[PDB]
């Protein structure tokens, strides 16, 4: 066992590093891996991103919508933007973060439709708006885990 | 990468029989895809195969590796799509056994891509139309379009079957 | 990388198809030269396939292996995927007369100091022994730089069958 | 491995500059070990040239989440995140041998950045704001004895 | 990557030995000097009279590599068999020409050529003579012929001495 | 592995450079051996061009904490950092191959780091510190014989 | 491939020095001595030279180990042994220095060179019997030498023509 396997045996699913397709291969296996090893127990999900793909982060966030497992997500040191997405994507009311986190949300023509799926998709899950959220997208700026809990992404700041 | 208790992951998946074609299509993603498949038609003539797509293209004769020998495998095929099919990806995609071309709601598609090129388009043609029904003209048509769709939009143009919000 | 438990391509040569994809080179023509003299040594009338997807390749390379092909006694399936070009078609053409397969996709392909238009000859006059077209016939198809359809690989001769499902 | 073999003995060897690379190896032997047992402690060993700001403070927080007691041995050198780390092990049990070196030395996030490490280190060596505040901006690797007095270390070890 | 075949499994490479098989494949190198001087000594070991087969497709290499495996070749008293098989350019001729007489080989369709710091003039009057030796052509006759720079049928390689056997099948 | 056969037979190869990478290698093989045996002897041999300082100085420490008696081995050349170790071999058991070559020679942090040697060579080497001052400024390896009068060696064998 | 039949000639105490001499093949080389020297404080060891040389301060811990171990040392040459491979050729067990019939041999290669220079020609000097001075302009020479001319200038004792 690498730790990593060892982690894997406790439904533990790292992701760290920027996402890219690789790492959205390892996370789609263990994902499906760990439903097919049980359709009921929660999965927990450690979150360090710096940034990812945005086809390769929404590719994450469908797996996870779309799996009947419970997902708790940590936020361990940083969730920058696609990572802040999986965050929030995880189960409501179990979304944790650690105390000194930071969170940041912010970022032709294909770009911009996407970019429009982001914000339909932060808005359902932090239950803000869809111009409260154009605004908070737009400053480009880390956020402390207490104003994220009040932003509404996180649930429970865990010290 | 992840070990399984001695399978790789992706080892293991192939034992629930799932093909994780992700990456450009190459020759290698080829050669280990189309082996992958005759193992696992080894092992049942029955048994529908899962086969999930993110790729971002590759080479034209890749994939027409793959889709001859999705024709030639007796199994059923299911044919998911997370992330995006773009090229010959679509053609995988549509590739599937007609009628369980899944899909991810927030997927993205595309089917745009001397004269050996232009005689190989002619060939693209003809399979995108057998599997998505539609007409050579409407095909040349959207093919050299060149524009993201979506599961809904794809499955009206017919690429995907059936795009699920949530397991049923 | 590859699925292990004994690889994917250990087990595919375990039930004796013999992939040869990529580019034919000499690290390539070494190893499918060795598994070929294996396969022989287990079993000597049984079946042999061999898997051709080849953009092309050197040709001393492809020439050790064709007559590697031609020394054993096993029955030889070639089954061209995706692409048998310049070597890969040779490859292709050396099987047991009948069982040159083809999936109804692939493209074949003949085209390619003094030893190079002497090894030209040996090309020309090994592609007429598989073949059966005449000599002059081979000189007019690979002077002219096309790939070609499975469908006309079968009249030429370096394919029996096209097998879009198994009969 | 001999690193393996060192984790069976519960000890943690954060070595080299800590990346995101090195906090995913360091927070997991953590979590496991935590799950082993929750009495007997993690014993670290630091040296480190540098770190990535968040990536340290990934390690601290799951130094601070975890119930075990973690005893904290410089070894070399231990600087600028490493000294939030080595200042992070559980007070009483802060350890170093005589000739390591230690420096606390280190866009408004990075001002907010800057002040959250303040915080930290006040809490756990006990001085006031503006003592750390004015001894991290000293560009100057600090003797053990120095790093003693300032309240890093709980005991510098001659010859245990 | 080589196929793992299983038996503890062996590479490909390693079943071979197990025949007696050593593969002297792509250019001569140091590294490829150890490789196959270390299995022609164990095969020694291995066996005191058995035969060692060594498939050549050589490029060429370096002449001091070259030598070193002949040297080896010369010394184990067990009766080898030189087989070409691609091609056998250079040094890899005189490693084909090393075998016992009566036991060098090529396949139908093999391309053999023997045409290739003052050492190097004294190392190259080295090789005529091992090559007068071998081949049982005269000096004079290699001497020229070496110069000329063209690639050989193997049957004009039969009848310059260096192989004593072009076949199509086994028999 | 063959390495690893002479890490059974308590011997531990400081061969290359006194990297970061390589001491926490040796100072992890010493903590092993010292949990084998907290009698028994420990050998060391030494082939090292040189090295960073800190990660130097992290070896040496650990073997001073090191209970046992530490032989040092000098195979080759023990250039900078390197006779550094082999001078903090246990006394009487510090040895040295006939035809070896040992190097003593070498902002503000540099020199009180550079102070820090001085010291360890000098109640090391039993030297006044003016005399290393001297012998460590002077670019050119030395004799085993010529070292052995100055303090580094015990004895240089030519068979055991 | 290459490790393990290496690990099955360990077996029968074959060392292969091959390659340029660098540390870590003269680390590997002398880790492999003194563990040969452990198994047995009496037997015979093998050493395969083919080496176009190295660098000197290692080849010298590796003709230093030589030097010490109890077990006879015997060295085969093939192929070409260069300047500090020379050294290594020179040192084993007298009487028992080989080579093929058609080997090539070469003993040609601050203050710190000069130094190194004189005591390379001692150690020359010792094993091979010639004088300082028949070293000193041997030395100089950038000539390969023949097998035939190595055994009569004392590097070597016997020649394999059988």
């Amino acid at each position: 066992y690498d730790i990593y396997s060892r982690l894997l045996r406790e439904r533990i699913v790292c992701v760290m590093g920027p996402i890219d397709d690789s790492v959205a291969s390892l996370v789609i296996a263990q994902l499906l891996f760990l439903q097919s090893e049980s359709n009921k127990k929660p999965i927990h999900m450690y979150i360090n991103s710096p940034g990812g793909v945005v086809t390769a982060g929404l590719a994450i966030y469908d797996t996870m919508q779309y799996i009947l497992n419970p997902i708790c997500t940590w936020c361990v040191g940083q969730a920058a933007s696609m990572g802040s997405l999986l965050l929030a994507a995880g189960t409501p009311g179990m979304r944790h973060s650690l105390p000194n986190s930071r969170i940041m949300i912010h970022q032709a023509e294909e770009i911009m439709k996407l970019k429009k799926q982001l914000y339909n998709i932060y808005a359902k899950h932090t239950k803000q708006s869809l111009q409260v959220i154009e605004s908070a997208m737009e400053r480009d700026r880390y956020m402390s885990p207490m104003e994220a809990q009040e932003f509404g992404i996180l649930d429970k700041v865990l010290v």
